[PDB]
C-alpha cells in the first residue's frame, strides 16, 4: 500500500432520489444538515453537522484529499461561500484534515463543495413537465 | 379551448448534462444567467436575464401558473431568496404574470424556483468516485 497523506472516507445515506454524503472520522460523520438536496440548492445556504456513525452509512470510497487541498488553496482565496457550522463542528478542520493548515472557513468551504457536489451528482434525472414541476415546487416550499 | 389565466411557456436549451430552462414572453426568454447549474447551486446566487427567442429553444410544455402563484403566496410570503435581475428584466413581473399583483421580488422568487428546480431535475445522474468528484470539483472552482 502506497504512501498517502490524510484521506477522506466519503460515505452516504441513500435517500432514493439522491445520496446524502458525509466524511467519516472515527465514530462520527460530518455532513450537511440538509434533509433535501434541492432545498440546499435553492436557499443558498448549508450548515455542517456531526452525527454518530451508523450502519446506514455506506462508504462510497476512500479518496485522497491532496488534489482538493491544492486546488482549493489555488482558487478559493479568502472568498465567501455558502457554508457554516452548527454547534457540533468545533474540531471539523483538524478532524477531517489532520492538521491546522486549513482554517475552519477553508475546511468547510472545501469539504462543503465536495459534499454538495457529490449530492448533486447523485440526483436522479427526472422528466420536467407540468406534473413533476408541481411535485418538486411543492416540495421546495415545504 | 378552455379558460386559462396567464400560462407559462416553459422552454429550454439542451446543454447535454442539463437542460437550461426559460420562460418565453413574445420573442424574448427570461432565464437564469448561468452556464453551469451546479455552480449556481454552489454559489447561492442566480440572476435573471432576458434574451431573444431563437430556434435552439425547445418548447417543453405550456403550464398553468395559477397553482404556483397560490402556493408561493401561501408558502414563502416575503421570504428572502437567491434570485436577482440584470438590466434586461425591468418588466419581468408584468411580462410573465400579466399584472402588477406580484412585486419584482415575489415574481423572480417564484419563477427562479421553477427554473432552477427544473434545471436541477434534468441533470444526468453521475457516479460519484475519486475520478468524477475531482472532475466536478475542478469545474466548481471555475
Ligand atoms: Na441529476
Amino acid at each position: 500500500q502506497q504512501p498517502q497523506n490524510r484521506m477522506m472516507k466519503l460515505a452516504y445515506l441513500d435517500r432514493g432520489f439522491y445520496k446524502h454524503y458525509g466524511i467519516i472520522v472515527g465514530d462520527h460523520v460530518y455532513q450537511l444538515d440538509s434533509d433535501d438536496i434541492f432545498k440546499t440548492a435553492l436557499t443558498g445556504k448549508a450548515k455542517f453537522t456531526k452525527t454518530k456513525l451508523t450502519s446506514d452509512w455506506v462508504i462510497e470510497e476512500e479518496c485522497e484529499l491532496d488534489y482538493f487541498r491544492i486546488k482549493y488553496l489555488e482558487s478559493a482565496v479568502d472568498s465567501e461561500h455558502i457554508f457554516s457550522v452548527d454547534k457540533n463542528c468545533e474540531t471539523i478542520a483538524k478532524d477531517i484534515f489532520g492538521t491546522h493548515t486549513l482554517s475552519q472557513h477553508q475546511a468547510i468551504g472545501l469539504v462543503g463543495t465536495i459534499l454538495l457536489t457529490a449530492g448533486l451528482m447523485s440526483t436522479i434525472k427526472t422528466p420536467v413537465n407540468a406534473v413533476t414541476i408541481k411535485e418538486f415546487f411543492n416540495h421546495a416550499m415545504d
